[PDB]
């Protein structure tokens, strides 16, 4: 027989409808004592009222317009589910015991349950607030048809809206239910492909034990997270909520699903402090006229039909028929949700569902034999109609709505919609909630152009508009690269410096890079500088020095050269050999030549000839002075001999392994030398230790006969000479053995440039002195 | 109402049933051009006839007792559902239309939540022998569901510490579609995020899916690199991606199967062994029930006429009619091989069992009771004439009892029995080539939290025929020398080995940065471990100090040699032609100006290098004014006294101290003693300096002289070689760093000081 409260009505064809008028049922729990009785509901629902007188105006509308279903009337037998699966399955027990289509419940397990039950018979079920999407099987649920869409897009939006604003550490809650788990599910698989980091993830209900709710709110406050994705109804939120507000957590980013996005239950002022600036999904809203009159004319004693109105009155204005009510109020006088709206969404697909029911109907009684959709083209007979026949001629139809929309129901039951999204504020004027639109969701748009928000119009937690920060971990600047953290996903790290040689140029990199083998790390490791180069050359400093020196030294032995020639008469230069001081002054020439080898570029043939070079002139000129004295042509002989035995280990030498230039750069890894090796060392010692030879020979010779006064004291200035050289060689040995950087050159043309003058000096200025 | 074909006996009490005779329905596009008719389902399942055979024999069993029950006979009314909810709705409705007490359950998750939200309207009880998904085990939606099997969520805790024993960290999920694969693959995942476990995919299978999912599904599999594969279906479900894998030849593959497919002879297929073989899985508890088997072989399509099903399990099983050829109802059951009586454990049967007989020990609860003792308001009883639904259901929720083996059963808050489980691996038979389950271990449930799973490697065969661990990690382990580097885009499973730059090293095999060890040390080539950086200053084991230790002592024993000289012959007219006093003292200074060249050999200290400068000028100083004179000792005094006052006061205000040089190489560390501040050592040498210029100038004024064995030009030079030596140290000195700025200053120092002695005290001694 179904439950007492009800509303009913004759008709020719009756429609079945379940609506939730209550939200829930008592919590108390029977041990089984005594017999057990009926559960009893709780808390009211205006919206849900309004659901369900939004049914009957529909189908008294349609038996008002005799353009429909002319000549036929149609009845309905309306239920209340109270949100509980066992209310609502007492009263499809009595609809299967006749009713040709139902007009289905709001949650998807009452849902679940009530398509399990009819599709056994093929009544045909309209939904207008189910959105799961384990309900598009077609396989299980063989008779269900919805109004909504599924909530597949609805996740992949939550993804959009996340990727859109630079988030990608989140966490996530969902109903224990066919609600919030398939859509938190299809929401993780979305995110895990955008690369977006989930924290923690928790389950909730209406009947929640406190210690379950503490351990909900601990895991919250100890994550670090700020976006909360919430996959519920207000309902099964509403005790969390309470919770959360009594432990004042602030600070928190909401993501709302369309089922609490705009909920009387949880948009509270007392609450505002917690939950303002919350961003949700709503419908595409219509339009009804005549609506709000036939809400606000409702009555306990003119609406025979309808039960729940005498309950309905009593909630609304506190009376009983606790003060007695004469019936004589107003609904305008009362704030409740019933009349107080804006949009109406839900309604809408109320309206929807019985339209498309009568419009299958008319399609059946219009169709004309031989142009059937039955067997043999055949016709379906109007007054002994079938709810299989309905069924299919509902899975054939479209038509077009009052605005001029056209509805078509696709092959799992299920239609295609928009989405907008909202924002929560604080009304100035009563202190009330208030849904502003800040944007929308294009549904037949493609992949990455389905989302638009207007950001300006969106207020962060409420009282602010910088937009927050959720990311486990602030992005490094340049000159640093990310390192992992143990334990932890890829979005937490920490970020190290990048060694020398190394660097990094764009931020948010996982690796340091290497500068070609030119270049180097630059103070911060933001770019490779070039590699500096340092050698010794002209332009600089020292390379003037020292070649001015030698110009000078050339310009005083020409001049030299230059009184001897004219002073070829006078017998102080004659009886002292003309053949052998020309011989002399012509290699004090080339070895100051020579000593400009030394000062450059050491390209690869600089460097086979300044060694020996200066080599050959100065055992040419030792070789001049051993013979110059007397007491010994012939002579040039000796001269030739000694030049001619250096001349052959030289060459012998760059025979065997000649120099060559090189590019240091192993003592410092900031600068780089090119400095040019001498190849081999034991030619080098030779060419050494002959020189030092014959210094030691012209030395001993001449301090045997320092005493002589003759030919102006000429031996004494002989070994001051070769001891001068002697010394100067012998003060740069650890320089030559330190070979460091650009000094070494330097000290070279030192030592060649003291040698030569102090020989040249010592042989020739008191003779011009004298002469002069 | 209901079914033609049905299982139906008379009593004072009956019980429901609903087992799985058919694996599912001929599915097909109804099209609704005519009346729908009833579908038809098709493939049979003996699996499902035998659980239905147990129950029926434990309430022949139960009515034979004299003890429990006596004089009250228990009738049955089973049903078959076709593994749908359709099928299982149609019977349930009969239901609860002679009135039934209880319902022994469905098989299927799904099946049992559409038929005890119909049953728990009327608080009928229902004891389900198979369901063990978790969402059943709440008591808001569920008021009359009990279970004798346990719910998943231990077996997916087991999945996870299987997963970790075996140190696997790249795996992938498949589940069934279903209120079975759902919660079990979310329980697993929450559980190895826990452990610190990757799934690289996780896809959904179903019996009705399509050719484009199920080549999907196959092509997601191809592309994974993992090779472990955790799967939460059953055989129904699964049958159809396993053909197409076995068509497209994907062999390598890890299985890890939960408990309802873990044992199906569905998958379990000698042809499909190179793809599943073996497979990991779980299993139940077996039972014992003694006189089974005998009564499993009396099954007659003539004999068994409260049997509806029994004529189709005979055409079933013979290929024959009651073209199939005629049979005769006189066939041996045993010759044929089906899953009917060839078995060798019983769970779900031993399931059955149990919920029969815990009905029947609620029952007998009701019927003895005293007044006053029992479990409804004023301490008073039902009756076991009228009993009723509800009392059985509170009877149910206080039963405690005990089986035939000696174990007690009873429920808890949530109707859930607690159990143990078996770990069990697919091998091949050796004779016949069927597939043969052998165990390999358990999963304790009462024990904590860690100690739960017990493993057998060695009982393992991998892929079949394999006895060595598979890899199923997403990339290498880096090694000592190195660490690992983040990949954008892939998660922290997977890295790529990172070499440590220089000055830093690591140790561990798995480290994710590697650190440096503090002063004093280096990392060495391999940048496995840092060797201490290596010390250099000039040391006296070295050839160089050694050289210049006998150096100095030979000059100090050359001077005490010219002194003793002196003293022993201080009656020869050429001492007392020069001063003996100033001479003796000169030669005392010379000592000292020798000695003081030990100040630097070795590693400076804190005073060494605070007084290796101020000894050398103080002993030159007093050397050349020593000589500048030759009372005099007067001069000499006040000659080295302002010397004394600028070292003096130099080592009270800055002290020079040992320095240690880390920032010149890597390796090699440096100790340069100080200086000090600059300003003292550049007077000590420009004073000193000063005097030897003014020692140069009067010698040199007077060089031509034969007095004093012609000694002045002998000064002049002394001081010529001691300005030249002192003036060609700086392009050595500012050009070398290292171990060799303090030896060249020794080289100086003993050049100097054996000039001053030899140009001076030779003369005086040939002669002598
Ligand atoms: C928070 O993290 C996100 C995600 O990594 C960052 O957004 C990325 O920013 C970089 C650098 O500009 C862009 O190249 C990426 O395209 C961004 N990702 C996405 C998905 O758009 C964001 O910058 C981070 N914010 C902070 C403050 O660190
Ligand atoms: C000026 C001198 N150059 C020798 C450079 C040198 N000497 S030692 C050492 C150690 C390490 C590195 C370099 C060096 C020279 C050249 C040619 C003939 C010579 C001569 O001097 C004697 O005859
Ligand atoms: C032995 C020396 N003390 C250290 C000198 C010194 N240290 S670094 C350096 C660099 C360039 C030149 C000199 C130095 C010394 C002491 C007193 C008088 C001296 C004298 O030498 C000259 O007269
Ligand atoms: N879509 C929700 C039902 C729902 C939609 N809008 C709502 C508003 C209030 C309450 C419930 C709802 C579900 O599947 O369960
Ligand atoms: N546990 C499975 C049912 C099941 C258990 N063992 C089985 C063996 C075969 C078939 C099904 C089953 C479920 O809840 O759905
Ligand atoms: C929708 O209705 C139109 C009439 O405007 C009809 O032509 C069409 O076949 C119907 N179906 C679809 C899928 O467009
Ligand atoms: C959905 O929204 C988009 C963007 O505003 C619009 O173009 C489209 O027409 C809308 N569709 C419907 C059916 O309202
Ligand atoms: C069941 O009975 C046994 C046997 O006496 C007893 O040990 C056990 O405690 C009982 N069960 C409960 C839940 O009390
Ligand atoms: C489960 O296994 C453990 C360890 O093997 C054992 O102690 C325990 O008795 C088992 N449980 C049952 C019910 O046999
Ligand atoms: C795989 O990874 C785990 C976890 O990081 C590690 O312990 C194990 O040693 C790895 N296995 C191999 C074979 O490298
Ligand atoms: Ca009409
Ligand atoms: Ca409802
Ligand atoms: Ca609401
Ligand atoms: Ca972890
Ligand atoms: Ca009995
Ligand atoms: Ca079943
Ligand atoms: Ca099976
Ligand atoms: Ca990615």
């Amino acid at each position: 027989y179904g439950p007492d409260q009800r509303a009913q009505k004759k008709g020719d064809i009756i429609l079945g409808g379940l609506f939730p008028i209550h939200f829930g049922v008592a919590a108390k729990d029977q041990d089984l004592k005594s017999r057990p009785e009926s559960v009893e509901c709780i808390r009211y629902n205006f919206r849900g009222f309004r659901w369900l007188q939004a049914m009957i105006f529909a189908i008294e509308e349609i038996n008002s317009s005799p353009a429909l279903l002319p000549n036929l009337t149609l009845g309905y037998r309306i239920f209340d589910t109270c949100n509980t699966v066992s209310k609502a399955l007492e009263a499809t027990l009595s609809f299967v015991a006749s009713t040709i289509a139902v007009v289905g419940a709001t949650g998807s397990g009452v849902s679940t349950a009530v398509a399990n039950l009819l599709g056994l018979f093929y009544i045909p079920q309209v939904s207008y607030a189910s959105s799961s999407r384990l309900l598009s099987n077609k396989n299980q649920f063989k008779s269900f048809l919805r109004t909504i869409p599924n909530d597949e897009h609805q996740a992949t939006a939550m993804a959009d809206i996340i990727e859109y604003f630079r988030w990608n550490w989140v966490g996530t809650i969902a109903a224990d239910d066919d609600y919030g788990r398939p859509g938190i599910e299809k929401f993780r698989e979305e995110a895990e492909e955008r690369d977006i980091c989930i924290d923690f993830s928790e389950l909730i209900s209406q009947y929640s034990d406190e210690e379950e709710i503490q351990h909900v709110v601990e895991v919250i406050q100890n994550s670090t997270a700020k976006v909360i994705v919430v996959f519920s109804s207000g309902p099964d939120l509403e005790p969390l909520i309470k919770e959360i507000v009594r432990r004042n957590i602030t600070g928190k980013i909401w993501l709302a699903s369309e089922a609490w996005a705009s909920s009387s239950l949880i948009a509270m002022p007392q609450y505002f402090h917690v939950v303002g600036g919350t961003i949700g999904f709503a419908l595409k809203a219509g339009q009804i006229p005549g609506f709000r009159e036939f809400l606000k004319k409702v009555h306990p004693r003119k609406s025979v039909h309808n039960g729940f109105a005498k309950e309905f009155w009593e909630e609304t204005f506190n009376c009983h028929l606790r003060p007695l009510c004469t019936g004589d109020e107003n609904i305008s006088s009362v704030e409740t949700p019933y009349i107080d709206y804006t949009h109406l969404r839900i309604s809408y697909n109320v309206y929807l569902a019985v339209y498309s029911i009568a419009h299958a109907l008319q399609d059946i009684y219009t169709c004309l034999p031989g142009r059937g959709l039955f067997t043999n083209g055949s016709c379906a007979d109007i007054k002994k109609v079938e709810a299989w026949q309905v069924l299919k001629h509902l899975r054939h139809l479209n038509f077009t709505n009052n605005m001029g929309e056209q509805v078509t129901f696709d092959e799992c039951g299920d239609l295609v919609g928009n989405y907008s999204i909202i924002n929560w504020h604080l009304s100035p004027e009563d202190g009330s909630i208030v849904f502003k639109e800040v944007g929308y969701y294009n549904v037949y748009a493609k992949k990455g152009e389905r989302l638009f928000i207007n950001e300006e119009k969106i207020l962060w937690s409420g009282f602010s508009r910088e937009v927050p920060f959720s990311n486990c971990s602030r992005d490094c600047l340049a000159g640093t690269r990310k390192g992992i953290i143990e334990g932890e996903p890829t979005c937490c790290f920490e970020c190290v410096e990048c060694p020398d040689g190394e660097y990094s140029d764009e931020t948010d990199a996982s690796a340091c890079n290497k500068c070609p083998d030119d270049f180097w790390s630059n103070e911060n490791h933001t770019s490779c500088i070039a590699k500096e180069i340092e050698f010794l050359s002209w332009t600089e400093p020292f390379g003037i020095a020292l070649t001015l020196f030698a110009v000078l030294g050339i310009f005083l032995t020409a001049f030299v050269l230059g009184v001897f020639i004219k002073f070829r008469n006078t017998p102080i230069v004659k009886a002292t050999n003309r053949e052998l001081s020309y011989l002399l002054l012509f290699s004090l020439l080339c070895c100051f030549s020579s000593s400009l080898f030394f000062i450059g570029e050491p390209q690869d043939w600089t460097c086979r000839l300044r060694q020996p070079a200066f080599g050959i002139s100065f055992v040419l000129c030792i070789s001049c002075i051993l013979v110059k004295t007397n007491r010994v042509n012939l002579q040039f002989l000796l001269v030739f001999l000694c030049t001619f035995m250096q001349i052959v280990i030289c060459v012998i030498w760059l025979y065997t392994a000649p120099p060559s230039s090189y590019r240091n750069q192993e003592l410092e890894d900031e600068i780089i030398f090119i400095t040019c090796h001498e190849g081999s060392l034991m030619a080098l010692g030779f060419l050494i230790g002959y020189t030092c030879l014959l210094a030691a020979i012209c030395f001993f010779f001449a301090f045997k006969s320092r005493k002589l006064p003759e030919n102006f004291n000429e031996a004494k200035f002989i070994t001051f000479s070769m001891l001068i050289f002697f010394i100067v060689w012998i003060s740069f040995i650890p320089a030559y053995a330190s070979t460091y950087g650009k000094f070494v050159s330097a000290v070279e043309v030192i030592a060649i440039l003291a040698a030569s003058f102090g020989l040249l000096a010592c042989i020739f200025f008191n003779k011009i002195y004298i002469i002069l």
